[PDB]
């Protein structure tokens, strides 16, 4: 499986080079499901540019991609080598030239993630990881922090794209509870994938979010666990790919504490 | 003023070298106000250095400094050449190695800010700005976004260090109001100096916050405005440096809108 990996990292460093060429241009922003749910050409162009080259070398494999699922291809996962893509995680960052934008690839076989690649291109930081072989950014091994005390932890989370009043009120409600535990802080850089990568590094101790997707967590998740962290559902139950709710923490002590605190948005 | 300023930039960079050296290893983390209000030896070390360096060649000047004020000194700004110093902006980021800690320096003469130097050592970025000569990150000139539609806005703010309940309530409230305009989003990187530098580059359209001190915005503020941005009080009034309140927007139109939506949080000023 060590070839699919190196291939993936080349794709990503390439895709990323497009995204970051694009960033500095004027763009047409298109919407999707709401006036805050955005996409641009590059999101689409890059994703097609990804799915082509992979299947043009790996044609047996299935693909789950974010924007392809949008234009009508289907979000179902089998045991077949599936490449799981998010061409630009951080589209609003992208649209705004806010410097956190990531190309995320995840290769799950038998519905289990085998490796992940997350390239943050404004930064020049290539995160990669390989089940049972370690996590790295730019050729430097990562390891999560040690803090087992919630009251001394720095959490990362996102506010969401839902402006559904009830969905918003639980988002902030949960932030309030955790904030008041208290914890040292809550931070957001604009992308589920780079957030999870900051946790893999030890710069933060846990990340939590309800309402994410396959492709959001499919590259960075295995980078967290291989830096020594744990992935969990917001409910204190197990994390599967299709769950839509995650907690990527440094350890189970912290994961379980966050879970105890926050009410699930359905 | 250039003399004083070109000295500042070099001091920022020495301070920066120290902070990003210290961040790699073992730390003494102590409390100021609370369980959450932290400070390290490096914070205090750096302020004393920065001040011992300036008072040397320009002893005629004053200094407001975060940790100086904490050891009993007073944050009354006058017309004297004052240096306004935050030795590490982002001390919690620092404690965690979450990679945004700025060294901020602001120079006031007759109570108007002349120049500012924010250096974010991890990033390798040196934002500067002299009044009238524009703002630069690392040489390259900066310019704020041209956006004037609140509903297409990316905003940055902080949750504050207060866990005083009625305050935290008000904080998340003012957030909800803006989120539900809607705006495209809201980010927090962890330091008011950097959050504002980002507004200055146009990566974000507007930062706001109640609960800051003069040393958080003294240096970053002139970078924003010199980038073409605006500063304002949360009341729509002109920015007061001592008020503990700030909107740094890309333009009056955005700044006035955030101003309209958010409730004013009761805080004691820096001059009381
Ligand atoms: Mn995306
Ligand atoms: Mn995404
Ligand atoms: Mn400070
Ligand atoms: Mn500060």
């Amino acid at each position: 499986w060590q070839e699919c990996m190196d291939y993936a990292v080349t794709l990503a460093r390439q895709a990323g080079e497009v995204v970051c060429e694009a960033i500095k241009n004027e763009m047409n922003v298109m919407l999707k499901s709401s006036p805050v749910d955005l996409v641009t050409a590059t999101d689409q162009k890059v994703e097609k540019m990804l799915i082509s080259s992979i299947k043009e070398k790996y044609p047996s494999h299935s693909f789950i991609g974010e924007e392809s699922v949008a234009a009508g291809e289907k979000s179902i996962l089998t045991d077949n080598p599936t490449w799981i893509i998010d061409p630009i995680d951080g589209t609003t960052n992208f649209v705004h030239r806010f410097p956190f934008v990531a190309v995320s690839i995840g290769f799950a076989v038998n519905k289990k993630i085998e490796f992940g690649v997350v390239y943050s291109c404004v930064e020049g930081k290539m995160y990669t990881a390989r089940k049972g072989k370690g996590a790295f950014c730019n050729g430097q091994k990562l390891q999560v922090s040690q803090q087992e005390d919630i009251t001394k932890s720095l959490l990362v989370t996102e506010l969401g794209s839902s402006r559904t009043p009830e969905t918003v009120r639980m988002v902030l409600s949960n932030m309030e509870k955790l904030f008041c535990i208290p914890v040292h802080g809550i931070r957001s850089v604009g992308t589920a994938a780079v957030n999870m990568c900051l946790v893999a590094t030890g710069g933060a101790d846990a990340y939590y979010e309800m309402g994410i997707h396959c492709w959001d967590v499919a590259g960075a998740g295995i980078i967290v666990t291989e830096a020594g962290g744990v992935l969990m559902d917001v409910t204190g139950g197990p994390f599967d790919l299709m769950s839509r709710r995650v907690i990527a923490a440094n350890n189970r002590i912290l994961a379980e504490r966050i879970a105890k605190e926050i009410q699930v948005i359905p």
